[PDB]
RNA sequence: UGGCCGGCAUGGUCCCAGCCUCCUCGCUGGCGCCGGCUGGGCAACACCAUUGCACUCCGGUGGUGAAUGGGAC
């Protein structure tokens, strides 16, 4: 069952062997240009790592950013994208 | 030596270079042989496992079972 549309997208299938500082920053460096980004989460635990959670202030910021990057190499891994199953904090505490 | 001990071997103090290491990365650490007991930590590194939807930091195991020569007194 896919997912609704989200101001976050959910990646996963990234490079686990990449430090939580350098991944958020990378993955800063290439979703930047859809859109304003609020925050991107990332933990390394044992059922968190692999993932991310980009979140844009504006929905079309991360629809684009879903169709634009679905498949994109990143650390050698083709990055699959999908919207987050439900909204970020960040996005509660206004919208 | 991360903490502790048994045996053996071994003239000393320095000075230069090379090398080693999970547990005070280096010049007021170490770089003979052999044996047993043991604490901490996944922080770095490595290996194993993991494709996982969060907004609570949080899987497991491994290592020192290491590393040479030269010079001056």
């Amino acid at each position: 069952p896919e997912t609704r549309p989200n101001h976050t997208i959910y990646i996963n299938n990234l490079n686990e062997k990449i430090k939580k500082d350098e991944l958020k920053k990378s993955l800063h460096a290439i979703f930047s240009r859809f859109g304003q980004i609020l925050d991107i989460l990332v933990s390394r635990s044992l059922k968190m790592r692999g993932q991310a959670f980009v979140i844009f202030k504006e929905v079309s910021s991360a629809t684009n950013a879903l169709r634009s990057m679905q498949g994109f190499p990143f650390y050698d891994k083709p990055m699959r994208i999908q919207y987050a199953k439900t909204d970020s904090d960040i996005i509660a505490k206004m919208k």
